[PDB]
């Protein structure tokens, strides 16, 4: 039904085998969704130029596109400003903030495993999901 | 004459003296530029809510916006690939991608105090400079 904007520390343990069992049967059935910074985000994995290319190639075939629109940069900083008080926004990282925001934008939950997201969905409201239980 | 997209590197070192002699009369002219990637980077030096927001005016007083064309997610990929074979794809941040690619579409220098800007101008040959001689 809904799409999941895959976020790196999900797609980083996707070959953990509770973590593909999660996200093989999504993928089928093109329900994980990418956008430009998670795709950079998973291109540090690379592991040399051609495999850039290979992970790139991956990502276009396994993951649904959704756009970036410009207003994420004001709503990430809007959601930082009400990470400040509690000090998360020196903790919660800047590529997590522009996530949440496209995720939002479309409103698809974000897949994860890191509770950041969990602080950023106190604030925003919006929906959030744990690849597998955390526990 | 051109502007400057201020970097994370040189900005939380404004107040060292040398770095103040080269920023404060940049600022005084209108020379140096921010966007919304660099703004969300500046943030994380907020000392409370109120600051941040103390802050955000500041930059909004001090820098000229550039905007973020939608093409940054793509030319910050072609750039990762090409740091890719060398392994600083590994090292180099993801938002010092972006701010590359804004500052390349807007045809202005980043002003940095990190080596990495330079291994992006490497590829990009676009021009980056240090806001003190590195030495």
């Amino acid at each position: 039904t809904t799409r999941y904007l895959l976020a790196k520390s999900a797609a980083y343990r996707a070959h953990l085998p509770a973590v593909r069992h999660r996200l093989e049967p999504l993928m089928e059935r093109g329900l994980l969704a990418r956008c430009g910074i998670t795709d950079l985000e998973f291109g540090v994995s690379a592991r040399s130029r051609e495999d850039h290319r290979t992970l790139g190639t991956y990502r276009r075939d396994a993951l649904e596109y959704v756009n970036t629109p410009d207003t994420v940069w004001v709503r990430a900083w809007e959601i930082q400003e009400a990470l400040t008080d509690k000090g998360f926004h020196r903790s919660v990282k800047i590529p997590d903030l522009i996530i949440a925001a496209v995720a939002e934008h479309h409103g698809i939950p974000v897949m994860h495993y890191d509770q950041d997201f969990e602080r950023i969905a106190a604030i925003t409201r919006q929906p959030v999901e744990w690849v597998v239980a955390p526990g």
